[PDB]
């Protein structure tokens, strides 16, 4: 037949037959009809024929190949489908299409189809791999599998699989689209298209008892609607390599969150964006402290940056340590909404409980939190050592109860932070040995007649920041205001959303935007509602050190000081200074309004300009008197106020 | 051929040679590929593949002239074998394909147009309307009057994927990749885009359709586009649903007319690790002189995070982030500008432009060189007030051509620390109409280029200035002295740095630019020595509070004090100015204030207590000295004093 | 034969022959038997047939094609292998399989095999390229080549190659898997699989005398075992880099590298992000490692350096090294982590951060380092080239017990520091020498020595401002039968400990200087020494012109009560807000005690005081720990307010 029909492209070519042109390759339909019947025996023969002839690629043309648990133990084989019409279906309940042990296998251009049934994480699966190294899975569609697409496990260190542009649909309850087990290096998930209504995970990894290197790098996926996290990554026995890297992708509609990590040595999450994740809490999980669209638990190294997490139904970013030690950096992230699911004990922007790790919170911002914008430490069992806070913006969280909630910390460093119009207490610290809030810090503008900054049973406190209330300019009719200007009326404050001219309807609303007649005013918070700027409770502080940059002004009192258990030593440098001129041998000097004191126990220094003895005869909360030995004194004296 | 039997071995199926062919669909089974108009035959191949249930259509080497090939089915794979698999448009102002089918893919092809176009859906290789999961990979688009692919969407689905697409010779006003409507997961990976006439490489707009519009660009190559390489626009961003916006991850841009990236109203912008060179080099009248300037131009985005971007030889501005009139962070961090204003356009040449309005902005660990206008201008919109801009650890030094290092205006609160600006601007930092200014102890703004103020503030209410605003007191250039490389010496009005270690020659350096050799050492000009008229100056309406401390440096300018308050502040606090102990003689001492802390007047406060039973008082106070006298006209006591405001 | 057998899919299709269906493509086996014989003449005839027929793709089925120096000069060709059994082996020693000069060529799905021999960088190679622009090479395996897989050179600016998922094995002595020469734009190495025992580099690039743009981007490779650096990149004329940035490295994992993972010499731009390494720099080389060149990242004299998000574990020699000799853009090192250093015990070596910036303004932000010998971070330290500005923000260098210095700074003009955390590292936590201006903000914490030495020491520095916490931690004592939470810190003897678990104490005090040992009920981990420092702040060398401290400065709880050890005293010493309070006289005088933490080194400090009544008050005496206030009235019972400062 074909073996007797010679073929020659031109005279200079070899003399071959039309059969030779076909035999250079291996068409699957030389063995399989592709008519939707059970074809496992034919498929197995074609795999074995390629191995026997020394051929790698097996062309899978358009067809329907119903097939059960195919074993391939050879190495170089390429299963090259021509498109989504190259359909490979499971033929039985609770089974799979392929069982892989050969190395350097590659699947391409195929559509795998299941039957929606599964009796194990090793069934209801397109492909089960066991120590199949360097597995390449590219441009393949997994549809209607009871558990997922590929389950790859390893019992000895080797190259992990590469999933490039895999499509996953209709997976069903309790499933993982990609299931990695054991120890591996160089595993990659690139441009995944994951979307379900019932499956738990898109990418799941578990050690399965085996210890050692597990290098996974997920870049640029699309994850939709997974009931547990989109990417689940677990090591139960931490005890070479780095860990997991997540370089981007978009997540939405996830039930618990986008990323969960357990006990991995190193964690690198960069540029990930989520929306409406963690929107279905699970009783028995979400109320046990595990909450957050990022949930990183007991990792040796954590670096999450450039991540934009919007409308989180539960907590935002949660980084927790239990009981190797490396950095916890949370930098350049944004949280837009938190607690949209209205789950109790939930709605926190940043949950950083670092413990032995020295944490770094840098240049983050958060909006729309219902619990704490950032809670730091807060474990009576496991003390967090060092947490330093640089240049964060936790403003405009009117539904939060605390801007920063910090407890059970050894040293808390803060500077350049901006938190306005959030929380009953803007910053609330408890049981912290050493707190430092630099001059660049700004914590103020309450939502409730309470303390801007409160510290309970904290030993060493250095507070140099601006903890005042904003002394807003008042709202007036028929005055020119630019968009961004801030006026106050009654008990509230507002921002202009459009440059214009003031109407006659003075703003009175407590939420949203309302036109005053022409100008649109948006509510931002309350005006000077705080009961005090800096408050102390619990056991007495050993030291409270303030300076010339500390601002406690414009609250309900002139001083903004509320120490109910008084600190054993309260230092305050450069409170006030000036020059006065005596008359009839006396002056009573008025302290500037922003630095009026809580009592008259502050220290005063004074030296005169003439040969007279000057002394401080009285000290009040808002003034002090300087008298001279000359009852007719008219001299000038220079004075200084401090503690 | 249907009668010629074929069998691999005895255990295989008995098939014909025609059966082996019919498993696939060769396009040349219908199209001759000889350069003639073959739309009818091409359509029959497409229609045959759909009826046979075949996805892949193999497109061998050939020349296929084609016009408006409609495909509505979903499985099809148009698989060319390389660049000789040529598909040409066969009509003016038309296209090769019109797709509505989902999961389509094109591979290994070369599309050729005819340089003509009349609308964005003409002069196009492929038009797509609601064609979901479009993959377009390793295909070359050449000579298309408008562009390569136009993909639009009216309902939310998977956006297109363009992998290693090549674009050449497009044409005036064209866009290589047109994106319309709402979509998720759009990807442009490793694009090879270059023109002499086209306007954009990637252009995306809503066309009235609100919703999620997620586009990601990674590691492209963009050269020559007369507008921006990547332009992206939304008109109803409140309806952006469950999306984020635009992400740009790498790639190199060059020779762009206006810039590399333009964004308008997108809810989220992520630009990371992008490098440009010679971008913004062809200004356009009516655009470039209206405030739209900068090789990155981000206008009214809800969230902006650009980092690790290195922008070289910008013809206009560098990075511009502007707000009009949801409210999220503006982070510009770890970026670099090497040069600006190389086109010599008026009102143009600013390194950083951050007008953030309600957005809380962060400027952290950036650096800029070669700026001509401002190195960074913050706020500066009388209409729209910028709330908070905090500036940590930036390097704006060695911009000898800039008029200001930092020009800030119309901000409510400006927080700065750890910044380093030397040898830039007539005024290093110029603030106007700012309510609260904080400059931490790590801030260093000094070494003018003109006899002017290091740090000037106009009509600013609350000023806290704890940084080093001094002039560097360079040591003088000397002959026959060994200098290490990196050493700084002054001669005349100019300061210099050593390019090599060695021993100075005999001819003192007197140049105001470049590097000239003394007899044995090459000296590079770096700026002017102690030329400043003052370190800290105030103008406009009086400041309510000026607060300095023991770290504030105002020394070594033209004056000993470095203060120039033409409207004096209503309150001036300066703690820890000077202190010491003096021992009296004949009942008096006149103490000299330390050189670096000499004052502008004698209105500072003096405290002093004695060592013995005498009354001690301060009888005189001047700008540079003050006297302490005692009751005992023969006093020899030691007194401890302190100077402050 | 085949040309007379008609084929027709259906009535509506063209009537062709079975030969026409084959003549649409070009099967290589139409000219080559693939039987292991020398087939270069046949392979050349196959390539030439594709060119004259206008076909691009040449299908390479499973087979063994022995081949030598195949020249292809045409442009569109695609060499389309079918898998790893598509084997193209070199036929001669010291030779190559291909020599490319054509543009837009692509190789896909092949396995190239060498014979282990090489006599030059252009031999022992799978593919030599010369001005072969727009080269793509994807999913192809290079094995057993004497020098490497691809050597691509360029003499005029054009688009460099793209190596996508290329596998490299068994390259041998002194080779480089990928060799880029000359000037180019848009070169890419994506997802490389690189592993050898004998090769020097995975990716290497140098100018070869051609100045211009040399843009290279590496993304997400796998590198193991290379005797030099995994990625080596070099230029000798950098000023004329034309319209190009430099080299970008965006991830990948390196391991078992001889010298390091990345080397750069004189590139205008360097961008490294997200790279993780393990056990790199483990085979030092005499004549290199002991000449200053050390570090798994070694960036020498680059014009711009931004490295961030990199995690370097178990470095044999040095961590990140950034050096500049003698355009002038930023040096940013941020958000990086060193986990181990100096594991190879090589001399003069073990430093986590080596930053020699010179004219570049350097930034050290939010980095951490552990397990360092030598110095955790050494800044400047070049008697040649002064480092002009280095500013160090929010770094954590704590718990490097085996290091001699946390920070060793030298030959810097201006050193700015704040928000750093360095506890339990070094004989001196921070040691600065020959620095003109030093600033250490109130958020800095440098304390808890490992030697009876100085927490912070400065030699021959001119302007020093120290506002941070340089105290010894005053640990609470370990006591029997007291509940402790995990993370608590107690002391015993000369050592301090931290708890590994909550519970109640035992009855055997911790006496170990390493690791973890149970006391009976709780396991205590050794973390450092207790109050061992001789002084908090020390000054040597030429006298400082100014030492400025403030109310936030901490020098307490060391060996002495003051923490001061100025051997050449500074010409001016300002210390604001040392202490203050109110005293009440008795029999005319009081002697006020300075608080324990702020006890002074002498009685040369200043005192201010004013009284509450009409009496003349003065300070008749001042001692290191106390001063006396007396009045004119020898029966004074008056209250007086005072303040201590310098």
């Amino acid at each position: 037949g074909a073996a007797s029909i010679g073929y020659k492209r031109e005279s200079g070519a070899r003399l071959r037959t039309t059969a030779d042109m076909f035999k250079d390759h291996l068409n699957l339909k030389e063995y399989c009809p592709g008519d939707g019947t059970n074809q496992t025996t034919a498929f197995n023969a074609a795999i074995a024929r390629a191995v026997s002839e020394g051929i790698s690629r097996i062309i899978v043309p358009a067809g329907h190949y119903l097939v059960t648990d195919l074993s391939v133990t050879a190495n170089g084989l390429v299963f090259e489908g021509q498109g989504e019409s190259s359909r490979i279906q499971v033929a039985s309940n609770n089974s799979r299409c392929f069982s892989l042990s050969g190395d350097r296998l590659t699947f391409r251009g195929l559509k795998f189809i299941g039957d929606g049934t599964a009796s194990a994480s090793a069934n209801g699966i397109g492909i089960l791999a066991g120590d199949a190294t360097d597995l390449l899975v590219e441009d393949v569609w997994f549809d209607s599998f009871g558990f997922g697409g590929v389950n790859a496990g390893f019992t000895t260190l080797a190259r992990g699989p590469k999933f490039i542009r895999t499509r996953h649909r209709n997976t069903g309850t309790g499933g993982a689209e990609i299931y990695l087990r054991g120890l591996y290096e160089g595993a990659d998930v690139i441009d995944i298209d994951a979307a379900t209504s019932n499956a738990d995970w898109a990418v799941f990894a578990f050690d399965e008892g085996y210890a050692g290197q597990r290098d996974l790098e997920v870049t640029r996926g699309d994850f939709s609607g997974y009931k547990r996290y989109s990417i689940g990554v677990s090591d139960e026995n931490p005890s070479r390599g780095f860990g997991v890297k997540i370089n981007g992708g978009h997540h939405k509609n996830a039930g618990l969150g986008a990323v969960k990590v357990k006990n991995y040595r190193g964690v690198l999450i960069q540029g990930v964006t989520t929306d409406n994740c963690g929107i279905v809490p699970i009783a028995g999980i979400s109320n046990t402290g595990e909450s957050g669209t990022f949930y990183i638990n007991s990792a040796g190294l954590v670096d999450i940056g450039g991540c934009k997490l919007r409308d989180n139904g539960m907590d935002g970013i949660t980084v927790i340590q239990g009981a190797a030690r490396n950095q916890y950096i949370v930098h350049d992230n944004q949280i837009d909404g938190c607690g949209t699911a209205s789950y109790a004990g939930t709605g926190t922007g940043f949950r950083i409980k670092s413990g032995v790790h020295q944490a770094f919170l840098t240049n983050n911002s958060a909006r729309g939190c219902t619990r704490f914008v950032a809670e730091l430490g807060n474990d009576p069992s496991n003390i967090s050592e060092t947490i330093t806070v640089i240049g964060n913006d936790f403003s405009q969280n009117l539904s939060a109860t605390n801007g920063i909630y910090a407890r059970y910390i050894n040293r808390l460093k803060m500077d350049m932070n901006q938190i306005e119009n959030t929380g009953a207490q803007v910053v609330y610290g408890l049981d912290i040995d050493t707190v430092y809030s630099g001059p660049g810090d700004r914590f103020g503008n309450n939502t409730v007649a309470d303390f801007h900054v409160r510290f309970d049973s904290c030993r060493d406190l250095t507070l140099l920041g601006d903890y005042s209330s904003t002394d807003y300019t008042q709202w007036v009719t028929a005055t020119a205001v630019p968009v961004g200007a801030k006026r106050w009326n009654g008990a509230n404050a507002y921002v202009a959303e459009a440059a214009g001219t003031t109407g006659a309807t003075a703003p009175t609303h407590t939420s949203g935007t309302v036109s005053d007649g022409g100008v649109n005013w948006r509510y931002i918070g309350k005006r000077r509602i705080a009961a005090a700027a800096v408050a102390l409770r619990g056991t007495a502080a050993a030291l409270v050190r303030m300076g010339g940059t500390t601002r406690t002004n414009s609250t309900s009192t002139a001083h903004g000081i509320d120490f109910s258990p008084s600190p054993t030593r309260w230092e305050w440098s450069d409170i006030d200074a000036g020059t006065a001129t005596l008359a009839a041998g006396t002056v009573t000097v008025n302290i500037t309004d922003n630095r009026r004191q809580v009592d008259g126990n502050y220290r005063v220094l004074v030296t005169g300009t003439v040969n007279e003895t000057f002394y401080v005869s009285a000290r009040a909360a808002s003034n002090f008197t300087i008298t001279s030995s000359n009852a007719a004194s008219t001299a000038t004296v220079m004075w200084k106020i401090f503690r």
